[PDB]
């Protein structure tokens, strides 16, 4: 038997108007005492309760069982440390995972836009480059727009741990040389913890 | 019994003047019956010899043994398949692990510096950006330079892989704003696979 514990999706942490839940999983569970007990503490205090809900699932010739517990971003945010504890008869003692936002002296990031190369204009599309760094924790989010509606064509790349323990990123934007040359203006948005909202915006124009 | 094969590094499979070599790792080695027959096949045909060296090493209350064999530049390149088979007379058959170079059509990666932002002047120093995209595969290098010695404050992000089945990274090179306004210049340079000689420069300049 082994117990999974996940943290909820960054963007969702990021805005009150989301909603944030920690998943705690379980597999391999004796196909003959499949009742299974769960266990949720914030900080040390059981909420069990707190709105927490799993449901039985059949498998491998195993079982697997999820719990979801909803957060609250600022408990989520401010650090609170959440325990599960799954229990069951056909096992020694309860499995306990713990798991909180990661730690740590949170830092501001630096949003800069950068056009496209002077050189890339040979081709046909351009890309718009997105340069995020001086950031900590990870959790962040990018993304793209150029009106009332988002930019499709665009990859962002994983958070890179820099030489002052401070991560940075790009984000890649691919667009038409045309609409680049029109006129059209681009911006980069940026979700994070050391935000004024958790948010900014940084824009690109011709 | 676990046999991980490993491959080359890639700087080494791109410079006639390096060495590459194929590493295969055996893990939990009968402390009892420890004697371990390994087995090199280029393609299909055994090399057995080739210039192939390992030698023992007691751990956990297992052993632990390390086999290299030193591969050519083209043909790890043309896609050659390297074959590991690994026979012990504690194990019922012997065990076989294969590998060989990303396969996959070669793209030529496009290679695009850029200076730091406008707005980025404030600070103190400054990020030089090296935009690389559209090369296939993965395997590749990028490393700064400013004359006859090479950068040292620089970090790349991995390789992400774009919509068109093809990957792009940024690599970004600290430098005290004074430096890059002083004139300076430095460079971009990359080795891939699908590059003329492997190689490419971009240089970045005031
Ligand atoms: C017995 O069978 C199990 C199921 O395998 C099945 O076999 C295949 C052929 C199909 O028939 C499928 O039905 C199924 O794949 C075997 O696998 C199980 O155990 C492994 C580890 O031993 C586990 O991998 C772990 O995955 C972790 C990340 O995924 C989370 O873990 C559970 C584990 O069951 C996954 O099912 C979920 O994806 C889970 O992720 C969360 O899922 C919930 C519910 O959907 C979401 O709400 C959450 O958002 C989501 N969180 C995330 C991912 O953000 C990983 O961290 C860890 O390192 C392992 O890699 C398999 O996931 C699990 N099988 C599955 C996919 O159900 C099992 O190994 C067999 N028995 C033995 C011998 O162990
Ligand atoms: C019994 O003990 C083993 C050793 O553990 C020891 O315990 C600690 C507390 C210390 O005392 C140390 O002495 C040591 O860590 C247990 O671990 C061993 O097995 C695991 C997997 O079960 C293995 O992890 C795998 O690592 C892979 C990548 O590393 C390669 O694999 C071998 C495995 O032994 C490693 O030793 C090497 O790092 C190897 O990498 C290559 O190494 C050679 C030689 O140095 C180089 O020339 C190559 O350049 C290098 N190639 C690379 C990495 O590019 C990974 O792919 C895979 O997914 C696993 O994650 C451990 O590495 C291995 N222990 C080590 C580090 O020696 C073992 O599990 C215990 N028995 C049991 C219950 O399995």
């Amino acid at each position: 038997p082994s117990v999974f514990l996940f943290p909820p999706k960054p963007k969702d942490t990021l805005m009150i108007s989301r909603t944030p839940e920690v998943t705690c999983v379980v597999v391999d569970v004796s196909h003959e005492d499949p009742q299974v007990k769960f266990n949720w503490y914030v900080d040390g205090v059981q909420v069990h309760n707190a709105k927490t809900k799993p449901r039985e699932q059949q498998y491998n010739s195993t079982y697997r069982v999820v719990s979801v517990l909803t957060v609250l971003h600022q408990n989520w945010l401010d650090g609170k440390e959440y325990k599960c504890k799954v229990s069951n008869k056909a096992l020694p003692a309860p499995i306990e995972k713990t798991i909180s936002k990661a730690k740590g002296q949170p830092r501001e990031p630096q949003v800069y836009t950068l056009p496209p190369s002077r050189e890339e204009m040979t081709k046909n599309q351009v890309s718009l480059t997105c340069l995020v760094k001086g950031f900590y924790p990870s959790d962040i989010a990018v993304e793209w727009e150029s009106n009332g509606q988002p930019e499709n064509n665009y990859k962002t790349t994983p958070p890179v741990l820099d030489s002052d323990g401070s991560f940075f990123l790009y984000s890649k934007l691919t667009v038409d040389k045309s609409r680049w040359q029109q006129g059209n203006v681009f911006s980069c948005s940026v979700m994070h913890e050391a935000l004024h909202n958790h948010y900014t915006q940084k824009s690109l124009s011709l």
